[PDB]
């Protein structure tokens, strides 16, 4: 069902609270080139393991959304708050969307 | 009926809250070319995403409502603003409609 | 009588909630040509899939209401709001009518 | 009666929004020659539309409060906010009026 | 008595309510030449209608209150402010009058 | 007794109201050379309609208290604003007494 | 006693609430000559017509408190200001005195 | 004891409450020669009104707390209200402490 | 005990609501040489009252802490601060510690 | 089980505290050469200390997600921000899912 | 216990808000030379006075943390608020701990 | 136990309150040389004295957390800033700690 999706919460949660407070700190002030490439850094580890804690189904779904940066470039800080955006919205959407569900039963 | 149009609601959900917050994250800041093409691939696939989960007849009106950018040149800040507000608008309507639905049972 | 107006409730509060996301957009910041082009083709097929869930009353009413805009020109920002304030007013005063008479029972 | 006055009250009540949120929509920023255009033919047809949905009392009334605009001028917008205040306040008026006169039944 | 001096009370209160509303879009923002005309227009007729909806009593008092504009200038924005203003303020005592009795029986 | 003193309150009270409304009206932006004769000639006829409806003690009262303006000059602003803040102290002192002996009762 | 002081205690309030209006009135705004020859004509007129409604003790006392202007020359509004003041300073003092004599009982 | 120190507690009151207003007016704006010449008239005048209303142990401690102005100088604003400052704790310290005792009954 | 302490609690009372207020007044405004001599004088003059109505014991404590000025110059607006909080905040601090023993009680 | 995850909570606690003020104190301020190489170490230790008290499944999932920094160079400011923030919102996911299930129980 | 380390809780009481009294009168507004030299008087007088009201494990404590001032140089404004500041913490530290056990019985 | 690591709380609780009142301090206003060199001496005795109020366990884990400014320098604000909110995070931690332990009993 919708939540035998989540396979391990507690990570997906976590990893999902340290990608917002890294948006946040990110809106906060502007960034230079070497907190940027830790940052795309950050942002591929923690796809990875956010990827190693759901269904395969969310999993393939994640992969379509979610574009891989170019690693011979360091991105700029417009395209770092887009993909974090992304991410962070997608699992909002995704905790709603299972938490409806529970709520319902 | 109403409820019957909506497939998948979890799914739904899910790319209109990351939708929502990728167009907050726009209007917060401008963008540069980059974080823009990055914007219409999200999009575009989240668009393809959106359709697999509804209905025929939603998929038809949502086509009919919503043009595919042109991906000979990068569409500017106003452009994406306007496709993710029609879109975030969209998905708002829908689901106040489903969930008016919903109560009046 | 007032609620048969309304053929499907559905769709007409879906298009006025994306009709009504749009104008807050446009009243947040400036567009340009190309914005302002997508903006006409969205307000040309929004009017088309109201008329499409209107009663024929209601659909004459808002046929001389409402006022096509000229294909050989790019309208301006202001053009766009009144057209987009306009229909917003219309709707937002439909559905305060038929409510009013669906309270009154 | 009071109540008897108002022939069909949904039509005025809705086409009193669509001013009132024109109104609110002009107030807001300044327009341009093709916006006023348009806002004089909807001020118009609105008030041919009011006209058509009220007792031939109120029909004199408000054409002998109200002045249609020349043709062959474009009115600036101060002249376009002052007819929409005032035809706005009558129907505030009227309404209140007649709310009166129900609520002391 | 004092319920009797007020013939028929809806049209005097729509009358009054339009005109504060003209009052308020007036302090709003500043008029042109046009605008004043038109005021001074609907400032004429509307008199002669709250003149209508009176007592002769209060038809003398209120022909002793307000004079007349000249129709050979056109009165500046002031003038304008300073008679509707005077209408608005003899209209709310007259309202608050009356109910004070109406609340004492 | 207090009571007796106010002949008809109720043209006392809407003349206040006239009066109180004007001098907000006057604080809120200057006025120019017509806009300040018609205020003293609003503030002749009004002291003259006042004194109508007051008991001769009140009438002598006001009548020592207030100064008629110079017909042969055009009072400025301020001396508008003072006379005005006269007349409603007045005005508002009177209403406080009668109702504080009307109130122990 | 002390209630025993004030011979009529309504022309004391009105007049203490006329002279509390034009003290807020010209701290308002700034006054010219004009209006202070009037404020300081009005000052004499008010005080006298305080002192004919006080017991000999207060008229004494209020004597030897206030001090009447020069006639020869017009006070500033600083004077006119230090001496409205000190009469309604004295007049609340007055007022709060017997009301705490008053609830006593 | 504690209350039969002050003798008439209401002629203190008063003078108190006249000594305050005229402290916050002349903190309000700034004075000028004539305006500050009045003032410490009203100023020796109500330190005598205010010892006559006291036991001679208050009146002694008043007046050793309290220095007269000299007579041959015109006092500057800021001696003026460091000795309406004086007299306004004073006497909001005598009245409390009273009050004390009387509330400890 | 501690209550023991305080001979006369009014007379301590009072003068600390006098010097209370004589330093919001000085931290409201800056002043000039006579208020500092003044401001002097009310010091000294103050401790002294202050001392008499003190047991020998917080006589010697107010001793120690408190430093006399020195007569042969004028004290600049700071050193009169430093002195008036220091003996504000003592006083604070005496009555919060005799209020104390006696809410134990 | 989720509690078995975190050998000694205590310690965890008062280290994400003390990062999380440290944070808190760097986004107030910017810092300098050597409050920035204080900072690192502080950052190695931390890290260190939080390693030695969690199970070795989270133990290597905080080694993935962090990275440790280039002793060889000093980071600014923008590079310390990022990591305690990646820190702070890792440890303030992981309590908050160790809680969820704490609340489940 | 720890109450009993605390002689005299009155003493220390008065003196700490006498000391929080002029660290907040210092942080108010800047001083000069002769109020900080009166400042650092007081400082080392009430140092003293709280030393003679403490425990001699409590006087040995504050001997270590509190060092006195240098008396051949007039400290700058900045060293004063420092020592205030530490010593209203540690005052305000002590209260809390011995009231923590307070509570407790 | 948890308890059991702190050895005397009072002392510690104390010298973490005085080290708050300091950073606050030291954040409100910019200091300079003395000052920073009288904080560095406060830091290293403030330290010594929790270390000797602490387990040895906790003491060991403080003395890796803290590194001992450098004797021959003098430490910017910044560094200071540093180490106190290092400081203070650690004992707010330590405290949260133990008082979760002692809520859950």
């Amino acid at each position: 069902s919708l939540t035998d999706l989540v396979e391990q919460p507690a990570k997906v949660m976590r990893i999902g609270t340290m990608i917002k407070q890294l948006l946040e700190e990110v809106r906060a002030a502007p960034l230079d080139e070497a907190s940027r490439n830790r940052l795309r850094d950050i942002h591929a580890t923690s796809i990875r393991e956010l990827e190693d804690g759901l269904a395969p189904e969310l999993r393939e779904e994640l992969d379509r959304l979610t574009l891989p940066f170019n690693e011979d470039a360091v991105p700029s800080d417009a395209e770092l708050r887009i993909a974090q955006a992304q991410l962070v919205g997608w699992l909002e959407g995704l905790f709603h969307g299972i938490q409806t569900a529970l709520f319902a039963q």
